[PDB]
Parts: structure tokens; C-alpha cells; sequence
């Protein structure tokens, strides 16, 4: 259900495996910001959902360090897998850069991200 | 100096290990909501962060759902990890629960943790 | 062009008044959740925007108590007005609700609004 | 007992009158960011919280632009107050800037404040 390609609106692309274990690895390439080629992911998601038709609770997080780039910044993404005939991955998410503690303030950035299949 | 058994302000065990890689491992203990014993945790931070004295950005995903118990949700802490005089981590974090589409406005919480060693 | 009648995605209704000195005052009426009927808002907004096509910042508040139902919570919506064709006022939301002192790690939700007029 | 001046873990200054109607009034000055002088802040609270001794909700806003300066932007505190004798205010706040379409993922800044005494 998880395990594959999706597509966010800011054309990002989220290639993620769901282990039978409750584990999220893959990769995630994003269209903007302080980044460049893929990056590492990871996470965890209910590998037991209720069946009444509730949506699959998961997070993710990439830390923006790869050969070609470090952005000293990190983001997790937490939302819900949503089955049917469009199925949808709905986040919300927090961007956090690496700053001196006197402008620790102004460190966070949120967010939404809607992931799809197409 | 990340690597190691964490605290916060309510009383939560957050026992990490970072791989050199990127790579955040271990183990979550709540001591509250829907939850008991250890939950398994992943995350990545920034392994090669600056040196103008600027902390270290990192994250990490809990889905709580273990041997005891399942509630169908899932909580991402996003941060920086600063040195100094006593260290710590500090965070904000989503936790999101599975459910329907219509009760879907409301499901995510958003607070703030401080990880210490003490 | 903020004043107005908005909807959102939930089919909240908006009516907002914007001040020359800078304020914003109406009534919010939201299609979910503890409440019914008209709340009032208040708010303000940048009066002199940057006219290089960047949005105006905005931000406005509802404690959800009126005549009818008083539900201990108070949203605070923070975005901007996007002027043009298509007008539409994005949003990002913090919803606080009071809380005990055990509760208080899980007092305030987080989401996102798009009010349109149509 | 919300009425009167309050400081953040910053530094900031926080001078405000709650109205018997739920109306939030005052002043704000900040120790940070692209700031200068007072603004001008307005919000709304519970003018009738739960006796259980739960906090009082709570919510203003700051657009920050007075007469010496405009920085283009607007910042929310949501949150509670609690009282007795280390009254505090619990606040999480979005700060959004006015951005171009191409960056409005990026236009919005959280944080936590907590308000003393
Ligand atoms: O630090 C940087 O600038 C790189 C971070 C990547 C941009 C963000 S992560 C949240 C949002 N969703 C995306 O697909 N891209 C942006
Ligand atoms: O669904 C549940 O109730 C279990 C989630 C655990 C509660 C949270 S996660 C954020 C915060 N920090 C903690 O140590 N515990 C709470
Ligand atoms: O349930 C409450 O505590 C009062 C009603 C809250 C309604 C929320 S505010 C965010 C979202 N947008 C809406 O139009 N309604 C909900
Ligand atoms: O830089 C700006 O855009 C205007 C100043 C913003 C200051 C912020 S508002 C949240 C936080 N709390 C404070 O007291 N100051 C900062």
C-alpha cells in the first residue's frame, strides 16, 4: 500500500519500502531549497491500521547531508496513508536548521506536504 | 555526544545511538499518552555539522505500536542538538493519529520537548 | 481586497472587515467541531505591503465562545493574502484548548486553512 | 490576571489589557528580529474558562509595522494562561512572511514563548 513512488505539489519525489516490521526506508528528492540529488530517509508506520477505514498513521525524517550538499538542516514529515481509488499520504512537517543559540528563535520552519500516486 | 540516554521535561527515556553514517537508532519510552515499555525509534541528523558554534539539526520517528500495545499513531521530533555548558536537545514535534476523512482536521498535535542528561 | 466572505475546505465561513490603520475585525462560523453559530475575530495585517508580487502577512484570533457554546479553546490563524485571479487567504493554524496541568503536552493542535470566495 | 506587563524567555516586553468582552488589547516590543519600537497587538481569550482549574485560552497577533519600521510580516501566539504565583503564559506561535508564491513553503517560522512576571 505504502511501498512505491509518490508525488508531493511541490513535485518532491518520496520512493519509499514499508517493512513488514513497521519500518519506512527510501530515498526523497526534493524540488526546492537548500538541496540537490536524493537523500537518505527513514521512519516507522502502523503495521497493524484499524479496518474500519481509518488512515495508516507514519513519519519520516531526512537530514539534508549527502555527497553533494550539506544545508546543516533537518526535516521530519508526520501524517497518515489514505487508501481507495485516490490514495493519499497527508503530512504535516517541521524543518529545523542548525543555528547559535541567539537566533535559535527563528531555527523552525512548518508545514504540508500531500503526497499521490500520480 | 549525541549517542547516549536522554531525558525531558516529562519525564520520557529517548536512549539514542548515532551511527556515523547519519543514522539515529534506539528506543523510546513515554510517560504519557497511549503507550508502555519500549517503542523502536528512527532518525538521521547532521553528521558533519559547522563549527561557528551552531548546533546540530537531527530528527526521528516513533509509530507506536510494540508488543503491548497499538495507538494507531505516530509522533516525529525535529531539532537541534546543542553543546555548551550541560548539553541538550532541543525540539518541536508532530504526532499524528490514523483516522477517518472527515475527523482528519484534527489529527495532529504540536508541542515542544528539551532533552537533557540528567 | 481582504474584506469580505471567505470559505475554507471544511466550509467554514470567514467575514472579515480590513481597517486602513491596519486591523482586521468579523465573524467566524467553522462546520466541525465544539462550536455553532458566529464567534467573533479580531486581527491585523501589513496596511503597506511589498508590491513586488510577495504576499501581505496577516493573523487573526477566535476564542471559540459566543452565545451558545463555549469550548475553552482559542485558533489563531497565521498566513497571508495572495491577491489575483484566483483570490485566496492561506493559512496555517494553532487550535489551544485549556487544559490541566497533566494534559498540557497535548493542549494544542495543528492544521491548515485555504479560504477562498467561492 | 491577564492584564498588565509581561517578558519572554527573549527579552520582549508584552503590555496588554484583556477586555470583560474577550477582547485583547496592547502593546508589543520585541528584543529580536527586524524591530524597533512598539506595535501594536490584538487577540481574544476565554472571559469564562473552565473552573476545573484548567488554563485560560488564548490568542493574539502582531503585524510588525508602526512608524519606524515594516518588516512585512505577522506572528500568532496561541496558548494558555495559567495562574497563582508563578502565573505564566504557555504560547506556541507561527511568525508568516509575505512571500511570493515560489516561496510560500517557506514562509512560516514556529516557536514556543512562555511569558513571566
Ligand atoms: O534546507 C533546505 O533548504 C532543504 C530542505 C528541503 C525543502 C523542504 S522539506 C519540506 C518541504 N517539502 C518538500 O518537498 N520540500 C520542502
Ligand atoms: O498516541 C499516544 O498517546 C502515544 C504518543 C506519545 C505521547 C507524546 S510524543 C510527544 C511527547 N513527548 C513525549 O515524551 N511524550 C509525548
Ligand atoms: O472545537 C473547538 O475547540 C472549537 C471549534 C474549532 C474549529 C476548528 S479551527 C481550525 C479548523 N478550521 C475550521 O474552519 N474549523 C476548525
Ligand atoms: O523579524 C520580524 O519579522 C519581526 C520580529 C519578529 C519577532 C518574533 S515574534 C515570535 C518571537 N517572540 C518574540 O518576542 N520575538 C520573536
Amino acid at each position: 500500500g505504502i511501498t512505491g513512488t509518490w508525488y508531493n505539489q511541490l513535485g518532491s519525489t518520496f520512493i519509499v519500502t514499508a517493512g513488514a516490521d513497521g519500518a519506512l526506508t527510501g530515498t526523497y528528492e526534493s524540488a526546492v531549497g537548500n538541496a540537490e540529488s536524493r537523500y537518505v530517509l527513514t521512519g516507522r508506520y502502523d503495521s497493524a491500521p484499524a479496518t474500519d477505514g481509518s488512515g495508516t498513521a507514519l513519519g519520516w525524517t531526512v537530514a539534508w547531508k549527502n555527497n553533494y550538499r550539506n544545508a546543516h538542516s533537518a526535516t521530519t514529515w508526520s501524517g497518515q496513508y489514505v487508501g481507495g481509488a485516490e490514495a493519499r499520504i497527508n503530512t504535516q512537517w517541521l524543518l529545523t536548521s542548525g543555528t547559535t543559540e541567539a537566533n535559535a528563535w527563528k531555527s523552525t520552519l512548518v508545514g504540508h506536504d500531500t503526497f499521490t500516486k500520480v
